[PDB]
RNA sequence: UACCUGGUUGAUCCUGCCAGUAGCAUAUGCUUGUCUCAAAGAUUAAGCCAUGCAUGUCUAAGUACGCACGGCCGGUACAGUG
C-alpha cells in the first residue's frame, strides 16, 4: 500500500484568508534520499577495505 | 651629587641621641586657567544588603499538522519564513 495517499488532513479554515488544507510530514519513511544514503555509506565500506 | 647642619660648656674636644634635610605613599587643609595619560570601598566590616542587569544558543544539514503569516495549484507525503 502506498503510505503517503493515507495521511488525515486539516481542514484549515479562518474568515478572511483561502481555503486551506494541511499534512504533516511522514517520518520514517523510505524514499529514494534514504536508500541513496544506505548505499553510500556501504561505498564507503569497500573504499576502506580496498 | 659617595654631602651634612642646630642643640649639653664660662670656654674646649668628644661620646651620644633629639631636631632639622630629601624622596615615596595614604589622608587632609588652602588654591586652581589650558591640554595628554591615568589610580580609584584594599586597610576598619570575607559586615549587612532594597531594585535593575550580569548566560545563553539554529544552520542547506536532529524534531514543524501553531493559517502566526503568506503561498503554490489546488488529489498533489512535507512549498517556504517560522
Amino acid at each position: 500500500d502506498d503510505v503517503r495517499q493515507y495521511v488525515v488532513r486539516k481542514p484549515l479554515n479562518k474568515e478572511g484568508k483561502k481555503p486551506r488544507t494541511k499534512a504533516p510530514k511522514i517520518q520514517r519513511l523510505v524514499t529514494p534520499r534514504v536508500l541513496q544514503h544506505k548505499r553510500r555509506r556501504i561505498a564507503l565500506k569497500k573504499q576502506r577495505t580496498k
